[PDB]
């Protein structure tokens, strides 16, 4: 019976087709052409083969898994998750992903085109979950790889608004696993309390994984949530570009970071962030060094836009019993960043760059060097005392700042009587512009507060662009901070009225290989001789000065002080001025003091 | 009758199908699978249901609208506009979009995949039109939102070449309206005389709207066209990336801009522009402040390539009777820009940055601050007198330039006897490289022409990199410009032969908190004493000088002038030189004059 | 017979369909809907119309060509190359592409969606080939254009691992030809020994061609391969963005470049490179000037990540008998680059920028100017003697460096007794940070080794950030290098112990329009007079010095040397110090020598 065959599930396999009636084309059956595509509807059926409508009382998980399993068996393809429907997930998956609280297991070469919505059912309320998992084993070390898996479309993953049940729980959207050529593009992740939205790689295993043109909206909502990083990049040659991240929770302002860059050759570009505590960590964790080595290098954070409450970029490296992690060859450029409206001390200490201790608080394990911070803007509102261009809280082996515009409370800061970092190769070029928003707010404060164990091979070229007479000093070194083989300068513009410009509480500017210059007021007295006549300082704290020159006009007719000075062994300054008429002269002059510059 | 059913429109609904003969798959009908996609052909039919071929004598509008209306009713989806066909539009739409001269009404969740061509018929010649409109009401204030609407593909929107009929008319390609998560990707807009190609948002209402990888080609063609901006970004968290803009009309060189960034958290990146008057406006219009506040902040213009005839980036902010607009936290970086080949004064005044008055010409309403211009190149051909790094034509509350390369006629310019802007926090770092293309062209001109009412808290560090002895001065302040709490320096390199370096026509460099240095030639005479001997200037216009030092060699054996000088109350310079043999000496020396630096 | 028609190839054309049972929709046949898409299966059939399975023993070429030819005839469309299959190509194409060793001929408006794999069969071993060719004629000058051709998908082009048979052979993946609005997106090119993977345009003919989000993996594998450039951009308004390039061969480290930018308005952005000799050439070849003029301008290399073995960006321009090529208006910004681990001299000389001779070795043909290198990082390991910020090997008409961080052996280098370039407008701003990795390695070497015929209108502002007492000098000019109208400065920080700072082997710092400053040690003797007393240098090689000042402390009580000095006609320095008590004094002081600064 022909009628019977046609009405049967093999019917389309009996109806002939030839593309556009082209006599040169293949003589196919309708089913062949329909078989070129596949959707969730092709697996979303009961045991008799009748289609099941999705909805809040239907658990779509087993059907989607069957679709992925079947396409995987044919070498791959793309499964569409249809538009105009919400597909709910309502149970855990089984096997290898159960160890990861997994819902769906991803498979190699099987792409998901999510055009409709995927939504978690209340079964998951107060429970852990990882929605899509690419590991195939509960132990990631024993997992196979996931390759050539792409998730893309105009659709949505909705985490149902459910809070965490316990802080120790973990929640994720996509864990690609040991992931090679995998990506998420176009998707909106929203409405949750999760740990991560996407994680790429596993402990350095993976390559060429990307997140592009995704949105992440309101993914922390509770005090229970221990920590949140929206994308964790844990394989090399991988990155995040052109994404949107937004949070509205108060809790997110204290715990949430947009991106973790944790392996070499990784990037974070062209993205916009609002409502987060932190922008990006750039870190080499020794505990994550298995797949790609012990070094994080070629790290790029560029051309992002951010409103955060804590720190924009945080650098780190640490050690384990048998591995040491190193961070080097980093670039941070083109970013425009602000600390959002908040009270002082109400969120983690505001910073553009933070050199942070390790997760246990250790500040003597880091090996961070060859970092370039250039062509960025940073702003914090004037009330935010806790705002810095760099908070330098752990050992630093080098960081270079060129041509940034920093408009916040401090330039360089570390809290006194906390950690005592060892600092090498800190370079603050004169082309860094220091803004004026916090003028008049700096009573008792040092603009560059050098609260370190030691500083070597460092450059700080201070250039103000407006007055701030509230500040205690432009730069201060406590006596506990050794300083050697360094260049510290304070340009005189906007400093004439400052009582202190640079302060060396241990007289460290006297060091043999310290090169400094800064303004000071000096009292001088002359001899009485008519004609060329010496002037000498009354104080004797200039034994370190190599030359000094006048920054003051001479209101006198009958004499002039020296234009330039040198020193004497007793620590006086001395120079030769001119008495048109004789007499002992006394003057108080603003000088530029110079040492070896 | 089985034959009858099969031949009927329900026939495919009787032919069974099961994906790849998989026994676990859904037992569907052919029509179910065909129903997973939708195209214009599914609505492009006569009242009897017979398909109609598109073409220049068929108006496809009602069919496309029916398709959008129907898909909208099912929760959304993607309508394909087929490749290999041109689909003409030949009438106005009806209802809510009639108030916007709308052709097609877009609807939420309904995407258009434009693979073929859409082409306007001559019905639209000399008339207004907006091809795709997302408003649902003639009054945008009473409109609902458009959400999740994406237009993408390899296809083309062709505006038929028709000129405007009257200057007051408006024409647009896509007006998304009060638009949330909407985008245009891949599409070519060409061949028209329009006001805009795409507009995003409405008066700050909207979010997450983007234009990516689109082309805009020849969209102004007539003298009637009043004004053209290719993409208008009027909602936050939105932007333009990786687009191509080109014009060939002469009129475009005087009226056309590529992008308007008019709300916070907006960007313009990675794009190429040719043939336009202007690159981008970055503006907060008080009249547009309803949806997202009164501040435009986090504005980003980065890594674009442009050949324009007028100004690359134009900044603005203005007020209404009850709202004041503010612009702050802007970054302009990585752009390479030139003024195209043209006669001087033949297009609007060439500039990299323009600080422009409001639309009525007011220059005393702006609140523009915290702008960073860094790491850009600008070039204008040597004949273009009207070319500047910045034309500063309205009040400015701050702008910072670091590490740019500007190769044009002026660095800082405003026309004398026009507006008198009040300038604060203008910072021109010494790392800005001033090119040499216009050397020898600058007779009668000041490189930095400070034609302002006042300048405060500003820095100008001039550094030449080649000679230009044609210029009247490196920097000039008219007597009408107050100057205070500022730093103005002229490096001596390539200046030895200049008669004027810095010029203060009101002697403003004498101010208590002005910090300056610049070269000058000075005549000095000594006393006759053998030995250490004073030299004094013949002129008395140095009462403001704090120190000066020699920039000239000493061709004498029998004496030497002072290496360094200070001043005296009568305005003479004085220093101590050395007469090996006695005698009154007279010399003319090049000095670096310094005040408080 | 109805049964007969239904089973025939016209069967689907008799089965009715109406979208979603919508009474307003078109009353179509199943075949109409199936005809909206097209795949390789629709042409991959034998002469009787039976489908043929692809595989290593089937040559899919004729079937894919038939598909492209047919779709082209209907106005275009998109052919899918199905996922889950490998499609082998095993013969050359015929006609116009035979002259290009072409396999498949691309056609206008016909896109390829490559979801599966395309793989070359061993027929191609040791032979030339170009897999996809858009020329339609063996002579490219007589070719028609290719327009609106896009290749995209998650699929793969695999070149079969075959080595080149002869060095003179050429191999390519995609040659778009005289190409307008063409692109490759998402595709992986791998496993070959080829000349290029993609070429865009032909000798300036073409426009709006792009390569985005592609991977290029292991595309050189033999010593026979003469030269490799992964993407060659030979039309304007075209570029490469967000790509991944990797090589593992030793040969690639000596021959392979990622990108060629060879026409105006072209870009290379956001890409990652590993294992290559070179990053990008930016060149105007006169021989390629036919389609778009003789000038390459608006050239952009930005925000790339690279590990290379030779040079990152190489600039060039050259001439033919009748055309002269010019390069100008270039920007290189935001790049983070390193020379990978290698022995010194084991690959082409390491550099960030190279100013290279033409292909015959000529260094006197170039017209390269208006280049900005800003905000980049460069690192080479300490053992790599052959590493430079710029190797300046051919005539240079201008290049500007601002705010970079260069950490390698040399800053400026050219080999002595090779070429003698004529240098104009070389600008090295003081904001360039010179790293310390190569400290102690520089015995016998000059950090800036100015091995040129002449230098004019140039600026070199040297600023160290750590000591390197191994170096012979910071900057050296041989006597053969003329120097005029230039500024050369050496900041004193970290230089106190250097015997030579700046060296002018021809005494070129004496030039009338040379502006210099650098530290030196000077021996001085005083007269015996008590009181103000002159000090004079013992040596007479300071006739060029305009002023000098002390960089040393004064360990004496009874006298002080001058703080500042000028010169005398005999070449002595002279200044006025102070003898508290009389006596002839002798001192050796570190001075900052200054000329016209
Ligand atoms: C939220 C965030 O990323 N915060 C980082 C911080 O990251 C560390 O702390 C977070 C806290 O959530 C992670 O530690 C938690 O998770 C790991 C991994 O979970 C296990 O392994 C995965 C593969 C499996 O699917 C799960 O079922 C678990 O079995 C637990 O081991 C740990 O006990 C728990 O606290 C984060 O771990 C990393 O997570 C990434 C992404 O999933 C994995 O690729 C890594 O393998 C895993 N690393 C390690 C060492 O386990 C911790 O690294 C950063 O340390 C910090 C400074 O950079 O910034 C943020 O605070
Ligand atoms: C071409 C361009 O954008 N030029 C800008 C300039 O913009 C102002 O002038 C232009 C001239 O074309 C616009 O003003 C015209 O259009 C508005 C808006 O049209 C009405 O509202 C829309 C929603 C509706 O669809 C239409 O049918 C109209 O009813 C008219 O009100 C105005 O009279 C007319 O001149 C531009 O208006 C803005 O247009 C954007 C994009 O469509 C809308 O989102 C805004 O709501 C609308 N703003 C206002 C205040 O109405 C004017 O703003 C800039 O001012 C200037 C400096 O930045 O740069 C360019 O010259
Ligand atoms: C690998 C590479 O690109 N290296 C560049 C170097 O480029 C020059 O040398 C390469 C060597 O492979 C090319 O020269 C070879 O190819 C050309 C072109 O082949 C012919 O024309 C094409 C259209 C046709 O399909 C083929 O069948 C051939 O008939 C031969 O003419 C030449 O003899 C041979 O050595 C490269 O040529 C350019 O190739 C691009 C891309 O295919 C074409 O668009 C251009 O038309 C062609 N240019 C010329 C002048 O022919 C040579 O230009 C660069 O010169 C160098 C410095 O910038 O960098 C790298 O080393
Ligand atoms: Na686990
Ligand atoms: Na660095
Ligand atoms: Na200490
Ligand atoms: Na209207
Ligand atoms: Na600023
Ligand atoms: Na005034
Ligand atoms: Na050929
Ligand atoms: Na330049
Ligand atoms: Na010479």
């Amino acid at each position: 019976q022909f009628r019977a065959i046609i009405e049967s599930p093999e019917g389309a396999g009996h109806v002939g087709y030839q593309y556009r009636r082209n006599t040169g084309s293949t003589m196919r059956m309708v089913s062949d052409v329909l078989d070129e595509r596949v959707s969730l509807w092709d697996f979303h059926c009961d045991p008799s083969g009748n289609v099941i409508q999705p909805g809040p009382n239907v658990d779509s998980r087993q059907y989607l898994q069957a679709a992925i399993d079947y396409v995987s068996s044919n070498g791959g393809g793309t499964i569409t998750i249809p538009a105009g429907y919400t597909w709910y997930l309502g149970s855990y998956g089984v096997g290898g992903i159960a160890g990861h609280s997994g819902i769906i297991q991803l498979r190699s070469n099987v792409n998901l085109n999510i055009e409709g919505r995927i939504h978690l059912s209340p079964f998951f309320d107060l429970k852990p979950f990882q929605v899509f998992v690419g590991f195939d084993n509960g132990d990631p070390a024993s997992s196979g790889n996931l390759e050539n898996c792409h998730i893309y479309g105009h659709g949505v993953v909705d985490f149902g608004g459910y809070e965490f049940g316990a802080s120790s729980q973990l929640r994720n959207g996509v864990a690609f696993g040991r992931s090679y050529n995998c990506s998420v593009t176009g998707i909106t992740f929203q409405n949750g309390d999760v740990t991560w939205a996407i994680t790429l790689g596993w402990n350095g295993y993976g390559s060429n994984c990307y997140v592009r043109k995704c949105r992440f909206i309101n993914l922390v909502n509770s005090s229970v949530n221990a920590n949140h990083s929206t994308v964790y990049v844990n394989c090399p040659y991988s990155g995040v570009e052109s994404c949107y991240f937004s949070m509205s929770s108060s809790f997110a302002r204290n715990i949430a970071c947009s991106v973790q860059l944790h392996q070499h050759d990784t990037f974070y570009r062209g993205s916009t962030v609002n409502g987060y505590c932190r922008g990006a960590y750039v870190v080499m964790h020794a505990a994550e060094a298995a797949g790609a080595g012990s070094y994080a290098y070629n790290m790029q954070v560029e051309n992002n836009i951010a409103v955060i409450y804590g720190q924009f970029v945080i650098l780190g490296s640490d050690v384990t019993a048998t591995v040491s992690g190193h961070l080097n060859d980093v670039i941070v450029s083109g970013n425009i960043v602000s600390i959002g409206e908040r009270a002082a001390f109400s969120a983690p200490f505001g910073a553009f760059i933070d050199i942070g201790p390790d997760n246990s608080g250790a500040s003597n394990v880091q090996d961070i060097q060859r970092v370039l911070v250039t062509g960025n803007s940073f702003y914090a509102p004037a009330n935010i005392t806790d705002s810095a261009a760099i908070t330098l809280r752990a050992n630093l082996n080098g960081c270079t700042f060129i041509a940034n515009n920093f408009d916040c409370r401090y330039m360089v800061y570390n809290a006194p009587g906390t950690t005592s970092p060892v600092v090498q190769n800190l370079v603050w070029d004169k082309s860094n512009v220091i803004g004026g928003t916090h003028a008049n707010q700096r009573a008792g404060q040092n603009l560059f507060d050098m609260q370190f164990a030691s500083v070597v091979n460092s450059t700080i070229e201070v250039q103000l662009s407006c007055e701030d007479l509230s500040m205690f000093s432009c730069i201060l070194f406590p006596a506990s901070c050794q300083l050697s083989y360094s260049k510290i300068t304070v340009d005189s513009a906007w400093t004439k009225s400052m009582s202190n410009t640079a302060v060396f509480e241990g007289n460290q500017q006297a060091g043999a290989n310290v090169y400094v210059s800064y303004p000071a007021t000096v009292n001088l007295t002359s001899y009485n001789t008519q004609g060329a006549v010496p002037f000498f300082s009354t104080d004797t704290n200039y034994a370190w000065v190599t030359s000094a020159y006048s920054l003051s006009i001479n209101e006198n007719l009958d004499f002039s002080p020296p234009a330039t000075y040198t020193n004497k062994a007793n620590g006086q300054l001395v120079g030769v001025g001119y008495n048109e008429i004789g007499g002992v002269r006394s003057v108080s002059v603003r000088l530029m003091l110079q040492r070896q510059v």
